[PDB]
């Protein structure tokens, strides 16, 4: 019956009927049009979809704005609120708000996917700080994920608004003017003015939602329907709904009860209402803690602590602490140190008040400790600690903030009297189960017993017995796990046995000076140094050339007007579809069944392989009668909605029979025929016979998950007309899509178009699977003559498209006592999936030489056919790996000789001229030259006895130090693959359009084209204008990868601008003066044509693989990267310190979008090489919960400190405007970051007295580091018989 | 081009020409409309030539092509449209043209 | 550059869809940009004739 | 088959222009009234020259 008022952007919006099971992030780009907010991810993780909510609060009369993830939302509970959204700060079109100015105009958008989420973190906390300290605007971007920038350029933006040659002009900003921001929507205040006890009620065939407004309603309503969940912020029930297939008839969802919103401080404690939201506790909490004696705030640091790196600042905002705790979530950061601290719950009914203890039976749910059915939390009491009381939490994950525990911890001490002797404890742990669990037979077999490493020897074993995990355990890690839980207890007692010390300094001892580093976490601040070439007086000043012009979509990008794929409107009676995926990694297919999937509303089709018969292959689309992996495409649903399909899609029955053998690793895939690819330079077999030693190793590399921010996209709209389709499609490869679409329906290539505007990342990523979904799509599209369109949420996406290829390296090195490697026998894997890959090998093999001259080379490599979805390109396309590999060998042979990495690395390191194992002729001017300025502007030999200071004085925290230096070879296969075109149009007016093959990913491409244009026609950039990408104007272009795309279309977008001058010069010669508006006018008068095809027929390239020499590569990328690092023996955490990047770049056509290259790669790299990790069970199944969760980096993995610098131009006559093309390159640098990590546990490794075999494989994870540095905790812990068990991963 | 179909059957008659001029049946052609995104500058539809005048215009595109082509098709007499625009591109030359 | 004019086909035109037929888009895009919505305007026939 | 302009789908919002014509051959306007026809259904806007 009620109606749903609420605000979005400034203007009223009604829903009269309205469907309860709406959410926001969908009613704004759906119903409202503002397609400015961005689908990422759908569970709160990314920021993509962040959003302001206000509220008036009509007792203390106060307007309260809060950030919160849209995607989240239920439209609802927003009754009588005002959402902010990016459009509603500013466009274009009215004015630009500063904070959209400054991240654009400060280079901190790239792809521009992640920048309205951005905008609306940084907007909001502008709004309730005007004058911030970065601390506050980096904690607010804690949960905004960016895959592209690095961040510095959105932390330097965010600098700006704090008070205390560049890139952009800082003083040219307008200032912020708080006093003229958006006004509260008045009515929203008028209606909060006079408090409604109206229950609103909302409805559908499928739902009935209640929104009590007063305690007594909600109880009522608690009676009523007592299994109906109190809906608060949504971020427990709203995940499980959405991909744990569970559904509630009836919701209760309370507006502000005051009651459960109570701050009451007493005189033992407070208690904090259920209604208050986490972001709100760690307020009151940082409040009380600074004003109240130590002694009593005990709890609150505890609580403190772990609300701090608590998702991000949006599911603060949101999650409630009743709802937190009710939730019960076994990796709960806040209920294991509520267990330890006698905390109570004040309960509610219609029929009562009661009070039940907050202890493990609750947290296990056990009825009889549990709420009843029909009652609520109001709030919860946390008592202040008494003297000689002391609290401590501990915590570890993948990263430090945003991410979900591995392990935590509460653990309470007291001691009363003043003496030694423990009389009570209590030891929460969570993530070890399928809830929180406190060691209460351990803790009373301790009490009595004195504060001594005693204690610990046997408070460790009987804890380790009590906290049992099975081999077979949910989550994995169980080695680690185990660890963990004994290593927080060890953390514990020296915290405890230190404030002991401070207060009773005699009858205490004092830690041992080497241990003391234990107790202090890793924390960050970020610096940044960006040095760059800046011609010149020679040059015009209207050249832009050179000069770090914005990226010309970027402030689109910061008001949310650039449209991407998604974001194209709704399109007249459209479809959408959606696949129905493998569930298993090698089975038979039985059976379909899409009898109930077929009947279901709204349902138009669903195609299977046998409804495209013939037309199911391309150079198998969906599977026939097996499947060859997890997340192949079985089903295409296509229905009126999207949410039609997804039900419809989760009905069809399919069942399966497995099939072995079940190849999961590249080991099991070793066990017919492949094709080798040899790399021989020099005598391998010789040089075994006259070398001082020979080293065998070995080292696994893990894939990754491209995560371009926007997901597989496309609007397939076909025209009713000579069979006519239009393809609009987020993909790298246009020609490829026309070619599959057209080939599906059978059709030539002139029907077919496909459009691209822009890409919101690729990486590789979006290419063939693309296609083939965009084959599928458009067979549909054309069946029914209907546009359909396709979007993928994150789960399928990760699933349905591959990764980069996981490799196995394994080499035979033959070497000298001072480090010369005059033999190495080098062999790869890499590991394909269901389908070959072999480009990427040879890339590898070609590649894999990187800064070295290895006289006497066998390089040998076979892709490797597994039951895992179908990797693909990435990225560094065979280099990350390849590069790697070389570095590990390097590091391996470092250690026989005893000598530093670095030493080894430098003496067999390419001569200024020299040659590759290919003969190629090669001036590694610039690889000397960039080796050399890293070591200086890094100040590496001073640093260097600073980290051996400190592992000698530091037994528990290490620092590591690391360089590598790069050599990226630039070119593709072929004369022909390189080979590119351009139309370029000039109107009688003056302007110019121009257009080219390549594609818009964020790389800044179209910017780069359009300064072409300025510099060979001498116009303005604001006088040229591209649309996007199209084969309708430009046919036949090349896939945008490997490096050269602006390079190759800049030459062809060059050759178009000459070609018009030479038609104009007789004009041009006659008016000097003139302007172009005259010169096009008086061209058209005298019938010369001002329309001109742009090609480049490509660089020369050649590579005769059964010879093993060619000329592959065009030019070289060269580089070297220093980083430094901390780690925590004891937990497995580590910080990035600092890293310094020199990078020759030729002379940069744009050093504001080349520098935002070399960030974007290296973190991209630093993500492949340390947190970026992927879990597959033993049936193949990608994990994808939990810890399980995949974590891209994030602000707090961002080096702390960061130093890039550019080698001053180098003159080569072979490139546009002689430049480099980047974007792969410093990908390879991010195992800096690996190798410093490395060096760390060696240091580690050497005072223990733990020589011999150190193999550390990608991604150097927390669980691989803490279990490296071995110790009495790792030689304690329980360990199973490898085949007794099933195990989660691996 | 930038002659508009008004029904007096340009469009036909300019595959009729590029027929002609590549040597191809007019199924293998295709036309989607007239747009100023694809070719700037047009003069009105009008006056009796339109047809005529940007029918010369698509003869010297289809001309340009063949230039480029003349070497591809000599080696290969035989060959259909499909063989000489692959072994084009494999070759670098464009396969794209302005009349 | 910013404008671009798009047409597939005619209904008859014997030169009177000329210069009033973009007096009338002039007018018509000037209401779709300031609404920001796309805006269709079809005469019907005595209006057409007048 | 056959799509002329008007045949083109629906835009997703799109809205509709109709113009005021003049009913006088040679006159003044003295004034115009927008008033009733601002308020009807589904009005937005209303242009003069001005
Ligand atoms: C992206 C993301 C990251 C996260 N990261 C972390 C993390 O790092 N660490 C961590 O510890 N947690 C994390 N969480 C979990 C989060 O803290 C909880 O989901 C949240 O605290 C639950 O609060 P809520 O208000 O959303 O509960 P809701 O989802 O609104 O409700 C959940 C349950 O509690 C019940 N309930 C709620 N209020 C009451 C009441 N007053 N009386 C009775 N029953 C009630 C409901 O009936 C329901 O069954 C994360 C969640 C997300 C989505
Ligand atoms: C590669 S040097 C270069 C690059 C960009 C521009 C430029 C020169 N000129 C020359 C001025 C020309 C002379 C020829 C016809 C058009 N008029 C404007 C400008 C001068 C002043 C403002 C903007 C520009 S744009
Ligand atoms: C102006 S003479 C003219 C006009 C139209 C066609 C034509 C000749 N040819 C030549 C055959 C060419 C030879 C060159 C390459 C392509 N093959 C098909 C045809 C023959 C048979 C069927 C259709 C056609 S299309
Ligand atoms: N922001 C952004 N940068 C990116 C990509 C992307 O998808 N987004 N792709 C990379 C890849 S894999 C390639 S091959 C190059 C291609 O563009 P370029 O040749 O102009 O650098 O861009 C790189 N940089
Ligand atoms: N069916 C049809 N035929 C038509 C017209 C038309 O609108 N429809 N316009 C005429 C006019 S006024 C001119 S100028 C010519 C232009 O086209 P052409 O030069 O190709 O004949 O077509 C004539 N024939
Ligand atoms: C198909 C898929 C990925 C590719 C990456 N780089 N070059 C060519 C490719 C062809
Ligand atoms: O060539 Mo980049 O898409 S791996
Ligand atoms: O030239 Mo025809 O439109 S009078
Ligand atoms: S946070 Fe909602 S989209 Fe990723
Ligand atoms: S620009 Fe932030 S995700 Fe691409």
């Amino acid at each position: 019956a009620s109606e749903l008022l609420f605000y979005v952007n400034g203007r009223k919006v009604i829903e009269k009927n309205v469907d309860p099971e709406t959410m926001l992030l969908p009613y704004l780009r759906k119903k409202l049009r503002l397609t400015g907010t961005k689908y990422g991810c759908g569970g709160g993780g990314c920021g993509a979809c962040t959003v302001m909510i206000s509220r008036y609060n009509p007792i203390t009369k106060r307007i309260r704005h809060h950030p919160a993830n849209a995607c989240l939302i239920p439209i609802c509970s927003l009754y009588g609120a005002a959402v902010t959204t990016v459009e509603g700060i500013g466009s274009t079109h009215t004015r630009i708000h500063p904070v959209q100015e400054r991240i654009a105009k400060c280079h901190g958008t790239q792809c521009g996917f992640c920048t309205p989420g951005m905008v609306m973190s940084i907007y909001t906390l502008l709004r309730n700080h005007p004058e911030p300290t970065l601390d506050q605007l980096t904690d607010a971007l804690g949960g905004n994920l960016c895959r592209c920038t690095g961040y510095r350029p959105i932390i330097d933006a965010c600098k700006t608004f704090c008070k205390t040659p560049k890139l952009f002009a800082e003083e040219e900003f307008l200032p912020l003017d708080p006093t003229q921001e958006l006004i509260f929507p008045p009515e929203l205040m008028i209606m909060a003015e006079k408090q409604s006890q109206r229950t609103r009620v909302f409805g559908s065939e499928r739902m009935m939602w209640f929104s009590p407004v007063t305690l007594k309603e909600l109880l009522e309503f608690k009676f009523k329907y007592p299994q109906a969940p109190v809906i608060m912020g949504n971020t427990s029930v709203g995940p499980e709904v959405k991909f744990k297939g569970v559904f509630h008839p009836v919701i209760i969802s309370p507006d502000r009860i005051e009651e459960l919103s109570v701050v009451n401080h007493a005189y033992n404690g407070l208690t904090l209402g259920a209604g208050l939201s986490l972001a709100q506790v760690k307020d009151i909490l940082a409040d009380v803690v600074q004003k109240l004696p130590e002694e009593k705030t005990q709890m609150y640091h505890a609580l403190l602590k772990h609300l701090g790196t608590l998702a991000g600042s949006q599911i603060r905002n949101m999650a409630s602490l009743g709802g937190h705790i009710i939730s019960r979530h076994p990796d709960s950061d806040l209920n294991p140190i509520l267990a330890v601290g006698n905390c109570t719950l004040n309960l509610l009914s219609k029929e009562g008040k009661r009070q039940i203890p907050l202890n493990e039976q609750f947290l296990s749910k056990c009825p009889n400790a549990d709420l009843k059915p029909q009652e609520i939390l109001v709030s919860v009491n946390i008592p202040y600690s008494r003297k000689w009381e002391f609290v401590s939490a501990f915590r570890q994950a993948q990263r430090q903030e945003n991410a979900l525990a591995i392990v935590n911890s509460g653990m309470r001490v007291f001691f009363g009297e003043g003496d030694g002797i423990i009389r009570e404890l209590c030891i929460s742990y969570g993530g070890v189960g399928p809830a929180t669990i406190c060691a209460k037979n351990s803790c009373q077999k301790l009490i009595g017993r004195h504060w001594n490493e005693q204690m610990l020897d046997i408070a460790c074993r009987l804890i380790l017995n009590e906290v049992s995990l099975l081999g077979s355990a949910p989550g994995g890690k169980v080695e680690f796990k185990r660890t963990l839980i004994i290593s927080f207890l060890f953390k514990f007692y020296l915290e405890v046995s230190q404030i002991l010390k401070k207060m009773d300094p005699v009858h205490y001892p004092s830690l041992a000076d080497k241990y003391e580093s234990a107790l202090e976490d890793l924390h960050s601040h970020h610096c940044s140094t960006l040095k760059y070439q800046n011609i010149g007086p020679k040059q015009h000043p209207e050249d832009p050339i050179g000069h770090p012009i914005m990226h010309l979509s970027g402030v689109k990008h910061a008001t949310g007007e650039a449209i991407y794929c998604d974001d194209m409107p709704l399109v007249d009676q459209e479809l959408f579809l959606t696949f129905v995926t493998s569930s298993r990694a090698h089975a038979k297919i039985v059976s379909i069944d899409l009898s109930e999937a077929l009947s279901m509303p709204g349902v138009v089709d669903i195609m299977t392989a046998e409804h495209l018969s013939d037309v199911n292959s391309f150079c198998k689309f969906l599977a026939t009668d097996k499947v060859f992996c997890v997340g192949q495409l079985v089903c295409a649903v296509l229905a009126d909605s999207e949410v039609q399909a997804k039900r419809a899609a989760k009905r069809v029955k399919i069942v399966y029979q497995d099939l072995e053998p079940l190849i999961l690793t590249i080991e099991e895939s070793i066990q017919s025929f492949k094709p080798e690819r040899k790399l021989e330079y020099g005598n391998v077999d010789e040089a075994f016979k006259v070398v001082d030693q020979i080293l065998e190793g070995e080292i696994h590399m893990g894939g990754q998950e491209h995560f371009y921010m926007e997901t597989q996209s496309m609007l397939v709209v076909p025209k009713g007309e000579d069979q006519e389709m239009d393809v609009y499609v987020s993909t790298q490869f246009p020609k490829y899509i026309q070619d599959i679409v057209a080939s599906t329906l059978k059709l030539p290539a002139n029907k077919v178009m496909c459009h691209v505007r822009r890409v919101g990342g690729a990486f590789g990523g979006k290419v063939l699977k693309t296609g083939i979904i965009a084959a599928v799509t458009a067979f549909a599209a054309n069946k029914h003559g209907r546009a359909v369109r396709c979007v993928l949420e994150r789960g399928e996406d990760m699933l349905i498209t591959g990764g980069r290829h996981p490799y196995l390296g394994k080499y035979k090195a033959g070497f000298m006592n001072d480090g010369r490697i005059l033999a190495l026998d080098m062999e790869h894997y890499s590991n394909a999936g269901a389908s070959l890959s072999l480009f990427v090998i040879e890339m590898g093999l070609l590649k894999m030489d990187n800064a070295y001259k290895f006289p006497n080379l066998r390089c040998r490599g076979w892709a490797c056919r597994t039951n895992l979805p179908s990797n693909t390109a990435f990225r560094g396309f065979g280099f990350p790996q390849a590069a790697l590999i070389t570095e590990s060998c390097i590091t391996e042979v470092a250690a026989k000789c005893g000598l530093s990495p670095e030493k080894v690395r430098i003496i067999n390191m390419y001569k200024e001229i020299d040659q590759t194992p290919y003969k190629q002729e090669i001036n590694a001017k610039n690889l000397i030259q960039c080796w050399r300025e890293c070591m200086a502007m890094s100040s590496y030999s001073l640093r260097k006895v600073a980290v051996e200071k400190f592992n000698a004085e530091n037994y528990w925290k290490k620092k590591g130090l690391a360089m590598v230096p790069l050599k990226f070879p630039v070119g593709l296969g072929s004369r022909a693959a390189g080979q590119a075109a351009a139309l370029v149009h000039i109107y009688l007016d003056g302007s110019v359009l121009v257009t080219h093959g390549g594609i818009e990913m964020g790389q800044g491409v179209h910017t780069k084209m359009i300064q072409v244009v300025s510099r060979e026609l001498r116009m303005p950039m604001s006088n040229v204008h591209l649309r996007g990408t199209s084969t309708e104007t430009v046919p036949n272009a090349n896939i945008s990868g490997g490096s050269v795309v602006a390079d190759l279309n800049g030459l062809a977008v060059k050759d178009a601008c000459q070609t018009l001058l030479k038609r104009l010069e007789p004009i041009i010669s006659k008016n000097p003066k003139g302007t172009w508006k005259d010169w096009a006018q008086t061209a058209f008068d005298e019938s010369i044509n001002l329309s001109a095809v742009g090609y480049f027929r490509g660089y020369e390239s050649d590579m005769n693989w059964e010879k093993g020499e060619g000329q592959p590569f065009e030019y070289f990328v060269y580089g070297a990267a220093c980083s430094e690092v901390e780690i925590d023996c004891l937990t497995g955490d580590h910080k990035n310190i600092r890293t310094d990047i020199v990078m020759d770049v030729g002379c940069s056509i744009n050093p504001a979008i080349d520098i935002g290259q070399i960030e974007g790669a290296f973190i991209q790299g630093m993500g492949l090489y340390t947190i970026e990790e992927l879990n597959y069970s033993p049936q193949g199944i990608l994990h994808t919960r939990g810890p399980d969760q995949y974590k891209i980096p994030a602000i707090c993995d961002m080096p702390t400190e960061l130093h890039i610098a550019l080698l001053p131009p180098s003159q080569n006559s072979n490139t546009l405007y002689s430049s480099k093309g980047l974007g792969e390159s410093g990908v390879f640098l991010g195992c800096s970051v690996f190798f410093a990590i490395h060096d760390a546990v060696s240091a580690a490794r050497q005072e223990r007295g733990l020589h011999g075999p150190l193999t550390l494989n990608s991604p150097l994870t927390p669980e691989k580091i803490r279990m490296a540095c071995e110790d009495k905790f790792t030689k304690m812990i329980p360990r199973d018989e490898p085949g007794s068990y099933v195990p989660w991963n691996v």
